[PDB]
């Protein structure tokens, strides 16, 4: 039906708001360093993580149709305030209330889709759309940054008002979770930080342009989304969860290393297209892992997934900006290190499960 479509668009817009400021931020650097840029990007995620449980409680008190609307209003107000405001405190408050809107919208939409669809695969589509919106945000924002430096935020506010109108006219041991949760962090640390650096990095190594960065990021996101939607079932048939996650992390490591070893314009352009395949196939794999471990407390597992995704989306940009200030290529080294840590975690978990199964068979 159209209900899943409008809700999917709502989550797409909410998670596009995170990255819509990535290409405008270099323009705001001359109004700065990478540290305040990272803090600005991370405020949204921190507020969303803080208010996600409060947002769920409020939705329980009244919601599942009204909390979504009020979150959309907060999102539109935040984006309009970002469009008009110039003061750093005003920008900080706009991002904070945008995080409030994200934390008020996400629980409502995920609960509705869990209750307005007889499915499993729908949560995989949720993860795919969340990743696609997160990646595409900077691309579309940079594409609109050509016509005006405040046009993307006006467009986002108009989209939020349109989402208002559409929503009005529609609608146990914890040791098992310790492995995927870290994995979740790793992904949301590997992606966000990288996407915070890439633009700036491309603006420094080869003197990129906002339109050029936008087209590179959009092509990478579209290629990753298409590769996922056209090969996820086959790759799930071939490998298991943990092995596929390890191989995707190794692929991301190799591609990021190539990015460090890339100097020509078209070489880095080609690397940008395929850099996101690993992450776009990691995220649904993490979602399926979370669904597979938990058999009864599915809402708890989903809440843990969301809160740790937001926590990593907050802790990534700050470290990425500080490292970018310290060194030009440091954030990519941090991303490679985090990916290798995720590989080691996956290998340790696989060895643990193999030892347990071998002992049981020996039993």
């Amino acid at each position: 039906n159209k209900q899943i479509f409008v809700l999917y668009f709502n989550i797409f817009l909410i998670f596009l708001g995170i990255g819509l400021v990535i290409p405008v931020l270099p323009v705001y650097l001359k109004d700065l360093t990478g540290s305040d840029l990272g803090l600005l990007v991370a405020a949204f995620a921190l507020s969303q993580m803080i208010i996600s449980p409060f947002g769920g409680t409020l939705a329980d008190k009244l919601g599942k149709k009204l909390i979504i609307c009020i979150g959309l209003i907060l999102f539109s107000v935040s984006e309009f305030m970002f469009a008009v405001g110039h003061n750093f405190s005003v920008l900080m408050l706009s991002r904070v209330i945008g995080g409030m809107s994200a934390g008020m919208v996400m629980p409502g939409v995920t609960g509705l889709i869990a209750d307005i669809s007889p499915s499993a695969k729908n949560f995989g589509y949720m993860s795919a759309i969340i990743n696609s919106g997160f990646i595409l945000g900077p691309g579309i924002g940079g594409f609109m940054a050509e016509v005006s430096h405040r046009m993307p935020f006006y467009f986002a506010g108009a989209l939020g008002i349109l989402a208002f109108i559409m929503s009005i006219v529609l609608i146990i041991n914890w040791k098992v979770f310790i492995t995927p949760v870290i994995l979740t962090l790793v992904l949301s640390f590997g992606l966000s930080a990288f996407e915070t650096l890439y633009s700036l990095y491309t603006a420094d190594k080869v003197n990129y342009s906002p339109k050029d960065i936008s087209i590179a990021i959009t092509g990478g996101g579209i290629f990753g989304a298409l590769f996922q939607i056209y090969f996820f079932d086959k790759f799930m048939k071939y490998f298991s969860e943990l092995t596929f996650i390890a191989w995707s992390l190794l692929y991301s490591v190799v591609v990021l290393i190539l990015l460090v070893f890339a100097n020509d314009y078209w070489s880095i352009m080609l690397i940008s297209f395929v850099v996101f395949i690993g992450f776009d196939m990691i995220r649904p794999a993490i979602t399926n892992y979370f669904s597979n471990i938990a058999g009864e407390r599915q809402g708890f597992a989903g809440g843990l997934n969301s809160t740790f995704t937001s926590m990593g989306n907050f802790i990534g940009p700050l470290i990425a900006g500080a490292l970018f200030d310290v060194h030009i290529e440091a954030p990519i080294y941090m991303a490679i290190g985090v990916s290798l840590a995720g590989v080691v975690i996956v290998l340790i978990e696989k060895q643990h499960r193999a030892a347990a199964a071998d002992l049981e068979d020996n039993w």
